[PDB]
Formats: C-alpha cells, sequence, structure tokens
C-alpha cells in the first residue's frame, strides 16, 4: 500500500538492516553481538520492527524483539515493543526529520526482573543506523548497555 | 535448530494458520474479520507470535500483533505481546497437553486509553486452533471481545 503521510519524515528507515553492537553493564563483563533489524509497513499510521542478535564468529541464535512505531506529524512518537526473554517496554519521545534522529524514554519496562528505565536513541549516519539503549536497575542508574551501528541490506 | 525441550509440549501451535474471527463489545457493533497467525523458533524456551487481521471481502489491512510465549515445564507459561495500536500486555497462565489448550490472565496493558484486563484463552479443536479475547473497560466488565478459528496452513 501507500506510504502514510504519518511514516512518511522515518521513511528512511524502511529497509533490512544488519550492523555489529557491544554490551556493558556494572553486572556483566563487556561482549559483541551480530544484530539484524526489519522496519516495514502495511499502509496505516504505525510501523512494523523486527530485530534479532546472534553470536558473530558462529551465528549462533540469542536473543530477538518485535514492536511498533507510531509518529505523528506534531513531533511526538510512541514505541511499543514486546522481548523473546519475557519483557514488555512502552517508549514515548520525539523524531527530528533534519537531522535523522529518534529520542525515547520509557513510560513502563514490565515483567522485568530489577530493570527500570530504558532510554532508546537512534539516528541515521552517513547512511548507517546507530543506536544507544541506556538503562537503570534497582541499583545501578541509568547508564548505557547496548550500542550499534547497521547498514541498509 | 532443534525444538527446546521447554517448547515441546506447544510443537502443534508450530505452523502458519489462517482462519475467521468476529468482533463485539458494549461500546462497538458486532463485526468479522480475517485472520493469520504464525508460531516459530529458534531453538530457545520461548516461541515467536505474528498475526494480522483483515476486511475479508476485500483483503484489506486492518491490524497486526506479534510477541513471545514462555511455557516451562511445571505447567506455567507467559506471553507478552506488543500491539499495531500501541498497546502491551503481559499474560500469565497455563497449558495443558491432554486438552491442546492454554489459558492466560493479564498482569498488564499498558498505555491504553480505557482497557484494564484482558483474558485469552486458546485450544486446540479437530485441528483446529480457536480463541477467545475476553476484556473490561473503566467501566463495562471483563465479557468476550474476539473469537476465532484457523486452520494449519
Amino acid at each position: 500500500p501507500p506510504v502514510h503521510p504519518f511514516v512518511a519524515p522515518l521513511s528512511y528507515l524502511l529497509g533490512t538492516w544488519r550492523g555489529q553492537g557491544e554490551g556493558e553493564y556494572p553486572t556483566i563483563p563487556s561482549f559483541r553481538y551480530g544484530e539484524e533489524i526489519r522496519f516495514s509497513h502495511s499502509g496505516k499510521p504505525v510501523i512494523a520492527y523486527t530485530q534479532k542478535t546472534w553470536k558473530l564468529e558462529s551465528g549462533a541464535p540469542m536473543h530477538a524483539e518485535s514492536g511498533y512505531f507510531r509518529p505523528r506529524p506534531d513531533g511526538s512518537i510512541e514505541v511499543v515493543i514486546a522481548q523473546s526473554t519475557g519483557l514488555v517496554e512502552v517508549q514515548k519521545g520525539t523524531y527530528n526529520v533534519d537531522e535523522q534522529s529518534i529520542k525515547l524514554k520509557s513510560d513502563l519496562v514490565g515483567n522485568a526482573s530489577k530493570v527500570k528505565e530504558i532510554s532508546r536513541e537512534f539516528e541515521l549516519v552517513d547512511g548507517k543506523l546507530s543506536y544507544v539503549v541506556r538503562m537503570s536497575t534497582t541499583t545501578n542508574p541509568l547508564q548505557p548497555h547496548l550500542k550499534a551501528i547497521l547498514d541498509k541490506l
């Protein structure tokens, strides 16, 4: 169907993507991961999101997640995503067309053992999709947990 | 990869499925919908769920949702799903192998305008997958909203 005028300033996300990431947190040593992401649409004011990660050398599947991005023409946007590990998060924030970036803060991270908030910021950088995921836990303050840069396939 | 021993009693869900549904609630007149569902796996103690609906005669896309089912060998199970409309729900309950059924009650339905709880019960009936979705709103009590029966493709 045709791309909806609500999803148009984010038309740059629609495609398939594959890049590399790194994970770290006070409770767990730094590691590296492979990642794939897909943004697609079916003609509504929502975008589908799908993503999985895997061990680099071996290709061994690790996790996976999928959800929905809901940007509107005043600048605001909400993103819901449920995870393979058993979590769900509601994310709200902004998208900026001139910078091709998105900034999200959580309202909710449910069914999590000790996770409080999640930060998700994304940006297009020379045709590449980067993001950071910062997070708080019961006693560790919000800080970077994941970093990845993806290339459109 | 091989089917994980945690997901094995639900091996009957793995496949593609297409059936018909009906929607109804005090605030909206009864309607009928087309629906497709996919359960698949990548070798962990989680199952991926994907589903979309559409207008029957016309094929016009309507909604879509995706999440994860987490059944364990004591009988319990949790299901997280995020929706195209902007909701997320954490569902917990049981699976029974002899009846090929699953019964889920919500712990949480976030980012919803006036939805309180959701009931999701599924069962295999002569090779068909049926379900009901019952729901409460601020002032209407939990009652059936959706009913569908699907055939494996």
